[PDB]
C-alpha cells in the first residue's frame, strides 16, 4: 500500500488539489482532426494523431498536475516532453468497447498491462467502465469482473486504480433518472473488493440544467445528490476528481463548485481545455500553441483557482504496520 | 528504456543536475546514535534509528533534487515525509559485506529486490559494490557477477541502474587513482546496465591543488578527465560521493569533476554526523545544528553546481512508431 | 426560562412527542356551521359556535398531548371539558388580517393578551404571522415588528412562545419552498424569542415522492433537512400542520419531516370538517362520524409520531444557585 499512497502524491499538486488533464482521447481526437483537415474520421494519420497530442503536452503539462496519455498515440508522441514532476496515469482500457443490446462490454489494451505502466515508471492505472446499473445481468457481470480483475493487478504491483465511471444509452432520460443511474454506478465500485484508489466521476445532474450556487431551494435539491457521492467517496476512503466531459468553461466551473461543497479533491480536464484550440487550428503548429497557450489555459488555470480556493485538499494516509525491528519491513513488503 | 530516462530525470531537478542527499547509513547511524544515547551500538533501539532518518529526510528534502532510501530503516522511518517530487532512490546492497583475505564480496538486502523498489514506486535501483582490479579472481568473478545481474534485473523492470564503487584495504595517490579508475572502466561496460555512477574522487580531496593554469593542476585534473571520457563515451552520467572531505575540499573535488563532465553530489554523513551525535533525541536542537552547518553546505553544493555543472538531459532514442498498437507491441 | 421549559414539557406527552390538535378554528368553522344548517354564514348564531368547539374537545382531548384553543368560542365554549392533563395553547392572532396590496398585516385579538393567558392557567401563547419574504418592506417591517413584541410580551412572562409561519397569495415548488424555508429562517432569530415552531410543508404534499433510496427523495429531503437545520441551531423544536392534505400525503410530510428532526404535529380541519358539516346538531351523529374516520387518522399520526419522530427533552440548563434566597433573586 505504500506505492498506492506515493503514486496518488505524484496524482496531486503541491497543496494535495488533483489538477490533472486528460490527453489519451482516441474517437473524440480523431474526429476534431477529420474536421481540421475535412477528410472523413477513416482518413486521418496516424502522425497527426501524435502531432496534436504532443501540442497538448507541451503547452498544458507545465500548469497539469497530472498528465492521462494513452500507451499507443500520446505515450510515443509526447513521453519525452512530459516533466519529470508531472504525474504520468496511463490509459488501460481500449476505446473499441462492444456495444451489445444489453450493454457496453469493456477490455484491456491489446499487448498493454497493469504490469507495463508500472514498469514504464507510470504513477497510475486508469480504465474507464462504460457503466448502468439497470444493464443486462451478462452486462453487468462483464463489466464488474473486469473493474475487479484491474484492481487485483494494481494490487499485485502496487499502484494507483484510477477508475473512470461514465453513463451511456442503450443502442436504438429524466435528470433524477440519470443521477440514479450515476450515484449506484459510484455505490457499486466503491466497494473494497474493486480496489479503486481514485475516483473519476461525471455531474450526476446535467451541467446545463444546475442552478447558481446559492441557499436556494432549487440549489439545495442539486447539492444532495452531490453530496450523495461525496458520502459514498469518503465512506469508501476513495477521493474524487471531476470529468469535463466536454461542457462549457462556465458550466464546468459550476459542477467543481457543487462537487468541491461535497468533497471532491480536484478535476480531469479533457476535451473542455483543448478542443477548440485543435479544431479551429490544425496542422497550424503555431496557431494551435496560440490557442492552447491562450484561451486554453485560461480554462486551465482559472480551474486551478477554483480548485486551490474551494477544494480539500488530498492527504496521504501512509497508515504503515509497526515495525520494531531491522528486516520486518523488507518481509512485510511482499 | 522510457523507464529509465524518465527514471533518471525523476532524480534530477528541472535544470538536469543530481543534488542527492545519501540517508541509507545503517552502521554509521547507529553509531551516531550510540555516541548521543551514551550507550554501546548494540543496544540503540530500532525506533531511534526511525526517529533519526525521519528528521533527517523532514529536513533535507527542500535542498535535494533526490534521496537515497534504505528499505529497512529509512522507509519505514520516512516514507510519508519524503515529498512526492523528490526522486526516490532505494538502497538495494548489504551493509554486512563479506571481508576475505582476497576482497570484499557483496550480496543483496535479504528479503528485498529490484522488483520490490519498482513495486514500492522507487525510481531507481542503487548498488554499492566494493571494489578494487587487484582484488583476488574469485572476489573480481564475484562482484562483477552481482553488479551483472543487478543490471539485468534493472534491465527487466525498466528502471534506473545507480551504481556506486569504492576501493578500500585489503584485511590486514597514483596507485589509488589506478584503483578508481580502472573501476569506472570496468562498470562501464555494456553488459552491466548502469544508469548512473555514484563515485569517489580518484585524487585524495586534501591533495588537490587550487584550480588554476599550473602543472600540479592539469596533472590533478588528468584523473577526472579520464573519469570523465569513460562515462561519457558509455553514456554514463557521474555524481560524486563526499567521502567524509571538509566543506572547502569536497568543493574542490567537485570543481575538478564537474569540469571533467561530473552532472552532480551525493551528500553523505558529513552533512548531519555532528548534529545527530551533539543532540538527539532533541528534535529542535538536532534542526538548529543542522540549519547552521550541514543545511548551508548543501545550499553551497547547489549553488556551485547549478554554476559549473553540465546539465544531464534525458535521451529518448524511442523506435519511431508508424502505427496504432506498435508501441504495447514493442514496449515488451 | 423555567417557565418556557415546563410550559414546553406540558404541550408534549410523558414520552417527548408534540400530537398536538387545532381548535381555534373561526370562519372555518362559522363555513362549516353554515352548510350543516342550510343557512348564510352571517346567520350562524355564536350558541352553534360553542356547541361545536364543545363537541370537538370532548371527543379529541384523548388523543392529543395539548390542544389549542381560541378565546372567544373555545375558551367559553369548552373550558370545563378540557383536561387539566391535556396542555392549553391559547390563540392570540385576529382571524380578520389586514389583507394589502403589498402583503397581510397581523394583530392581536381584541381585548385578549398574553398577560390573559398566563392569568387564566394557559400553557403557551400561539400566534400565527402571515408571511413571504418577498411581500413589500412596510408588511415585512409590520409583521418583523409584530412577531417581536409578542415574544417580547411571552418573555416577560415567561410563557412558552409558538408561532405559526404561513406563506400566502398576493390580492413552482422550489419557489414556494424559498418562501416557506427563509421565513423559519427569520423568526429563528434569537430577537424573536420563538420557544416552538408550527410551520406548514416547504414542498407541496401531493409532489412527495416515496421515501426510498432515489435521487428526487434526496432532492425532497433536502429542503426538510435545511428547515430541520435552522430550528435545531435555534434551539427551536418544530411540528406541521396538517394544512388539508390526504391522510396519506400528511404521514407522507411527517415521515420527511421527522427524519429532518419534526418532534410532532398539530392536526387542523381535515379531522373533523365533514363529520360537523355533515352531521351538526345531532351531537351522536358527528361523534360517530368522527370515530370512523378523523379519530382513526389521529390515532394513525400519534403512532407514527410515537414510532419515527425524536422526542424533544426539556433543557432547564439553570445558573448553579449556591445559598437559600439565591433562586428567589435570580428569577426576576
Amino acid at each position: 500500500s505504500i506505492g498506492k499512497q506515493r503514486g496518488l502524491a505524484r496524482l496531486a499538486d503541491e497543496d494535495g488539489h488533483f489538477t490533472m488533464v486528460a490527453l489519451d482521447q482516441r474517437p473524440p481526437l480523431l474526429q476534431a482532426l477529420a474536421k481540421a483537415r475535412g477528410i472523413p474520421a477513416d482518413q486521418v494519420e496516424f502522425a497527426d494523431m501524435l502531432a496534436a497530442k504532443r501540442l497538448l503536452v507541451e503547452a498544458l503539462a507545465h500548469d497539469a498536475s497530472s498528465m492521462l496519455l494513452d500507451p499507443n498515440f500520446a505515450m510515443p508522441a509526447a513521453i519525452d516532453v512530459l516533466p519529470a514532476r508531472t504525474g504520468l496515469i496511463v490509459t488501460l482500457e481500449e476505446h473499441r468497447f462492444q456495444d451489445t443490446p444489453g450493454g457496453r462490454k469493456s477490455r484491456s489494451i491489446d499487448n498493454w498491462s497493469v504490469e507495463k505502466i508500472r514498469r514504464v515508471g507510470g504513477d497510475a492505472v486508469k480504465v474507464l467502465a462504460w457503466y448502468r446499473p439497470d444493464a443486462s445481468d451478462e452486462v453487468l457481470q462483464h463489466q464488474k469482473d473486469y473493474v475487479r480483475t484491474i484492481g487485483a493487478e494494481c494490487r499485485r504491483h502496487d499502484i494507483p486504480y484510477v477508475l473512470e465511471l461514465l453513463v451511456y444509452p442503450f443502442p436504438d432520460e429524466s435528470a433524477d433518472k440519470r443521477a440514479d443511474l450515476v450515484i449506484e454506478s459510484v455505490r457499486e465500485f466503491a466497494k473494497p473488493e474493486y480496489g479503486v484508489d481514485l475516483y473519476k466521476l461525471e455531474t450526476p445532474l446535467p451541467a446545463a440544467s444546475l442552478p447558481p450556487m446559492d441557499d436556494s431551494a432549487e440549489s439545495r435539491a442539486a447539492a444532495a445528490q452531490f453530496a450523495e457521492v461525496g458520502s459514498i467517496c469518503a465512506d469508501a476512503g476513495i477521493p474524487w476528481v471531476l470529468l469535463s466531459g466536454g461542457a462549457a468553461p462556465e458550466q464546468f466551473e459550476r459542477v467543481l463548485s457543487y462537487s468541491y461543497a461535497a468533497g471532491a479533491q480536484g478535476f480531469l480536464a479533457g476535451r473542455t481545455i483543448w478542443l477548440d484550440a485543435v479544431q479551429n487550428h490544425f496542422p497550424d503548429r503555431e496557431a494551435v500553441l496560440t490557442a492552447l497557450k491562450g484561451d486554453g489555459m485560461k480554462i486551465l488555470k482559472d480551474l486551478g483557482r477554483l480548485t486551490r480556493e474551494k477544494a480539500q485538499p488530498w492527504k496521504p494516509d501512509f497508515r504503515l504496520e509497526q515495525v520494531d525491528r531491522e528486516g520486518a519491513f523488507s518481509c512485510a513488503y511482499a
